[PDB]
């Protein structure tokens, strides 16, 4: 029947944890703020705030360019959106019977053709807002972890983590409001047409993860041009620190970490979020909870991840309070059992809301019939995404750690040079997809089993149930890149670069980790909306015996090939360019490589802005129009196709790329860091070695920064455009098929 | 109906164009035999002749311990093969009711057992003599190509095309005449049952590419290990021209090109060939052309390879007499002008086998039905496959060679170090596989529509049907590479490297060429292959949305990383250790740098040796153990999944590996050629841009020699091996599912 908690419950429930996350980072914020600097030893607090203001200035610029072009895009396509969606029923203006129950009458599909577009643009909107707001708090804490650190890594470990908690408690809380408060608004038009009001309610996903799309590549172009240059000339050339400020392209580079790791990825993980929201209840709209009108039931993944909220709040206060850090050795576990915690708490809050939010016994559409689902079996769907996802941080920790034995083999193998460094990495990356898949796959079996697309769903959003706390200890990292950067370029002690080295390295694992999570729940949501997508062409069977079907699957596997051959040239290219504007301003500065002289960083802000805002529009164009072109010229059954082989092709990818990236990274760091005897004996900075790992890294600049990360958002945006266009596709769509 | 050419003809017509194959590949090798030497300026002619017999007992000595462990396993997988076959019917020695015609009795599965382990051994056998037969000729050419080369890169050119077209012609004919046979002999006990017959014939498809599995991977890894030592701290580390006699691990590289490069390639596309024969020919069987027993039109397959000798044999006569070789502009073309040449006249050639041997109108079995075909639609299914190589050539040969941009700006991009190198050659590769996976896809849809997945392996046959042509430009290749580390080794003049440089480079391209085919003709047979497996197992649908499939589908897709993780590792070891025993000796050895010593070659043989014996097996099992694991484990819907995976995956990073690893070549060829303004600009030899690209080259070299290439391999391994143990499977499998 009804569920435990009642309907006006939930509608409490849902907003005031909202507010309390929203509150909680408030907070944090605020505590954050004690750390006091102005640039109005008192000299080196002047240098940090100057060195910081530098790159907030840079970073909200950039961004502010950035989602002028976006926003210009994202109206256009919402435009498409209406268009497209409302020639489906010629524009009617007419009522029509409920295509999930034909004895009842449903809102027209022009409405929906509306509130669609309504959805997305509050989307993209609330993505804007995501990667906006992680820019300002990490713009804010970079030059505070800084000056913490003259303390010690556990002071600075605390100013960077709140900080990076302020971003996750943030985008979780408000990406679940708006949510919560687009459906409610929706209801007032829909009233018992709940299949409308869900499937309207998806463009709010499409929105996200539009606009992450060119937040991920655009920021992420503009990173790794000036990461790549300044390494390269810096480091392997010109023998001097990594981020010395005599280096032109320091600024781009540090601005670089709040723009595409920061911004880009906050932008990346919204659209995670408000797709796996968005899949489980386009399912549950036409499952039992929708066709009875159960509105506790109904938005039960909400509930779900309005609990998450609580149960990461308590696992943050682990790290904030409960707990200290003394030794660098502790940074990492700290990190991981942010994980560990928050899964263990979790599991049991899932237990709870599964018990008190759904009836025993209820039914989930499952290609046209209902299937007979209990609520332990639901808990289960949950449970298992939460569970792959911890899984999957362990297995990327293991290789991408310089604590383990693969990274300190790709380091060592620096012994022999570059070539052998890359081949180890390469080989390092191909191999760790294996266990993720297997956890991957695992969680598709399950949740499948027991409650189809809508089990998938749920299981994604499992996976995505804790992330405030995946979000933290992933913030976590680039803030801790900038205070190194802002370190050196402060001229501050090498005490405080050794303490920032530290938190910067643990910073790289914990990145790595929110890559997995990404692709691991993006595999999830695409599966679950792929299935949506299917029931919504009208497609009775995927076969992929059928011409139509492969040629799809195998085009679809190509994708994200295409997709890391355009990004990767964007890199290299910028690179390139970065690279000869850093030599030439050591080789014809008077005074630079002496010291004496200041180098010219807006020349160098304006390669990697030229570049990105160009670049990241071919990549972008590839992904959005992709559904379009084959829907419309070869249509949904061949579609289809397209969907499952960017899936099962485009993990592979996106997991090998980030976690190589990873391994170099941290293997050079740790030969920079010479903390044992084998990481010395590859010593000292400088040396053959260190520069092979240098070469590594600045490789695997791109690979786990711009193309890896962004292959997620190929895979699950495709996926919520299709299931959006999908009646548009059954309808107009197929068109060489239909003149041959 | 029946066709214009009676069966007694065709049982006369195939052996004699097989052994107009041999007569004409003997009769090259003899002209070979002129450019006479020996060693028990006439002083080069010793030193070449001793140099030619370091190498040729170096590749005969390895292959013999090579060929010992896989006759091993060979052995022991024929026992599986005759266990798991006859335990389908309990071993029973009575008649069954026909799978395909209940109406007819057909032969005891017991007897068909023994022959699909009697044509499997076949196979093998047939597939280690091809790689041997190679090595022979290659290892007698080298030498001979140096000498001539005094003449100018013309007379070079012949001897070591006429070498190539040696190998391809003993190749192409003698896969032809063992099958001929195997099928003749293997009649006699079928008589009347041709399903019993052609399914029992498929084991040898899976003999072939089981036996050239180990050989891709084990002379792969051999090769490569000395490849990355000798270049790295040869020219990398210690400023010696390439292949210079006192780096001790020259010799074993030389060996290596004929081991892997020759042996291995050889018995690769000995699979590709086999494979397509026997998915033809099982489609066929109970196809009208089997059911009707109308000989002809069942060896349909056999008589395109027939025509496709005669063909490749004129078309090798433009090249080696009808038009001659003086400017080094002129060799790409020479060798690309062969596959024109032969894609054309093998077009008509197959028109002619079209309107002669086949009925107008027939059948071809579509999953359970017989669907109406006419011989004209058969005629562009193999048509279009031949095309698809001729196009796929071409994109490869735009991505590969240093005549087009691509690869120059990837040169080019050694102006900024090793690291912006490798960038661009990785988006190279990616970038690569656009082009060839539509023509892949479109071949997919016209022969699918056509003739299902008969259509469709006639056309993994169409690009096969000018195999001869192939072998010999792309067998050329380590034949002029050879040759030129003779010369180098030999101390011969300037002028003669620089002649063999030429023709290696032309090698290069052309051996990516030859990857191309291996790829596209792979993905080809393979579904095919997947599509028999499937109306073998008695799968009803494959349908993507079911569990079974989908976690089938991820994780095959994840199989080909897993795999490149296993030989990328593997190479990058090995060539650790080298590159620390070619260092030992220049630190070690008195006057060794000098030329006052002769260095050990017979440990880095050693090093080679031991790393590919061992490390081969790993992933060998997990090819050889996938079916037999997912069959017996999960059941045919997951290996369904797991094959279709594993095949639009793996194309992919076969297709970019292959592509980057031949582009860095290349790159680096082209600064050592310095045959313009712009490869000048980047030398000389030993400048810090050559440098970048040697870093390029060696990480490119497991890439496109030994994880890229055996990739292919691994797709049609899988796919013959599951269609094979299909009843098996279909009987015995699915045991978690049954327990549970
Ligand atoms: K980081
Ligand atoms: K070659
Ligand atoms: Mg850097
Ligand atoms: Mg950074
Ligand atoms: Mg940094
Ligand atoms: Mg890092
Ligand atoms: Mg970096
Ligand atoms: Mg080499
Ligand atoms: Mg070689
Ligand atoms: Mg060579
Ligand atoms: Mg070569
Ligand atoms: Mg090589």
């Amino acid at each position: 029947g009804a569920a435990i908690l009642p309907d006006l419950g939930t509608e409490i429930l849902i907003p005031v944890c909202a507010v309390i996350g929203i509150a909680f980072a408030l907070f944090q914020w605020l505590l954050v703020s004690k750390v006091k600097l102005s640039a109005v030893d008192h000299n080196v607090v002047v240098k940090c705030a100057e060195i910081q203001n530098a790159i907030s200035e840079g970073a909200t610029s950039f961004l502010f360019t950035e989602y002028k072009y976006v926003g210009i895009f994202m109206v256009a396509f919402a435009i498409l959106i209406f268009l497209f969606l409302g020639s489906v029923e010629g524009f009617s203006t007419s009522p029509q019977a409920c295509s999930y129950d034909k004895t009842k009458t449903c809102k027209p599909a022009l409405a929906t053709a509306i509130f669609s577009t309504v959805s997305f643009l509050l989307g993209g909107v609330t993505s804007l807002v995501s990667g906006f707001l992680g820019m300002k708090i990490a713009t804010y804490a970079n030059a505070r972890t800084t000056l913490e650190a003259r303390k010690g890594v556990g002071k600075a470990f605390i100013t960077a983590f709140r900080s990076g908690a302020v971003m996750g408690f943030l985008l979780a809380a408000n990406g679940l409001l708006v949510l919560y408060i687009a459906i409610n608004l929706f209801k007032i038009y829909y009233g018992d047409d709940w299949g409308g009001l869900f499937h309207a309610i998806t463009g709010y996903g499409l929105g996200g993860s539009s606009m992450a799309l060119f937040g991920r590549v655009g920021g992420g172009i503009y990173t790794k041009a000036a990461d790549v240059g300044a390494d390269l000339v810096g480091k392997v050339e010109r023998n001097i620190p990594e981020d010395d400020p005599r280096n032109p392209a320091v600024i781009a580079d540090n601005v670089g970490d709040n723009v595409g790791d920061i911004a880009g990825m906050g932008s990346d993980l919204f659209g995670s979020y408000a797709e796996s929201s968005c899949a489980a209840l386009v399912v549950a709209s036409i499952s039992s909870f929708g066709l009875n009108h159960e509105l506790t039931a109904m938005l039960y993944p909400l509930i779900v991840s309005s609990v998450g909220i609580l149960v990461c709040l308590l696992t943050t206060l682990f790290a904030t309070d409960f707990f200290e850090i003394k030794a660098v050795k502790e940074i990492e576990p700290a990190l991981k059992k942010q994980l560990v915690i928050s899964t263990v708490l979790m599991t049991i809050g899932v237990a709870v809301v599964s018990f008190v939010a759904l009836p025993t016994s209820f039914t989930i559409f499952n290609f046209g019939v209902q299937k007979d689902v209990k609520s332990w079996q639901l808990f289960l769907c949950v449970a298992v995404g939460l569970w792959a996802g911890l899984i999957i941080g362990f297995v990327t920790e293991y290789y991408t750690s310089n604590a383990y034995s693969p990274v300190q083999d790709v380091a060592d193998s620096c012994r022999t040079g570059a070539a052998t460094n890359v081949i180890f990495g390469l080989a390092l990356g191909y191999k760790s997809v294996i266990i993720p898949i297997f956890a991957i796959a695992i969680s598709i079996f399950v949740s499948f089993t027991f409650a189809a697309m809508y089990g998938i769903a749920v299981a994604a959003l499992g996976m995505l149930s804790t992330i405030a706390t995946g979000l933290a200890i992933d913030a976590y990292g680039p803030i801790s890149d900038n205070a190194g950067g802002i370190a050196e370029m402060a001229g501050m002690s090498h005490r405080i670069r050794e303490r920032t080295d530290a938190l910067d390295a643990a910073g790289n694992t914990t990145a790595a980790i929110g890559k997995g999570f990404a692709i691991g729940s993006a595999a999830l949501v695409s599966l679950a909306l792929f299935g949506a997508f299917v029931s919504r062409a009208s497609i009775t069977t995927v076969d992929v015996l059928t011409p139509k079907v492969f040629i799809g699957l195998i085009v679809g596997a190509m994708l994200p090939y295409w997709f890391s051959a355009m990004t990767m040239k964007s890199v290299g290219s910028a690179a390139l360019k970065m690279v000869e504007e850093v030599r030439r301003q050591f080789n014809t500065i008077p005074g630079l490589m002496e010291g004496t002289a200041k180098p010219d960083y807006a020349t160098c802000v304006k390669i990697s802005t030229d570049a990105s805002i160009k670049e990241m529009i071919p990549p972008g164009a590839l992904v959005m129009l992709t559904p379009l072109v084959v829907g419309i010229l070869f249509g949904v059954e061949t579609l289809s196709g397209v969907l499952a082989g960017s899936l099962v092709s485009g993990v592979q990818i996106a997991i090998s790329a980030s976690n190589t990236g990873g391994a170099w990274d941290n293997a050079k760091k740790y030969i920079e860091a010479g903390a044992s005897e084998h990481a010395r004996s590859l010593g000292p900075k400088g040396s053959d070695c260190h520069k092979a790992a240098v070469i590594g890294d600045t490789i695997g600049d791109p690979l786990k920064d711009t193309s890896g990360p962004s292959l997620n958002i190929l895979i699950k945006l495709m996926a919520v455009e299709s299931l959006v266009f999908a009646p548009f596709f059954a309808t107009h769509g197929g068109l060489l098929f239909k003149i041959f």
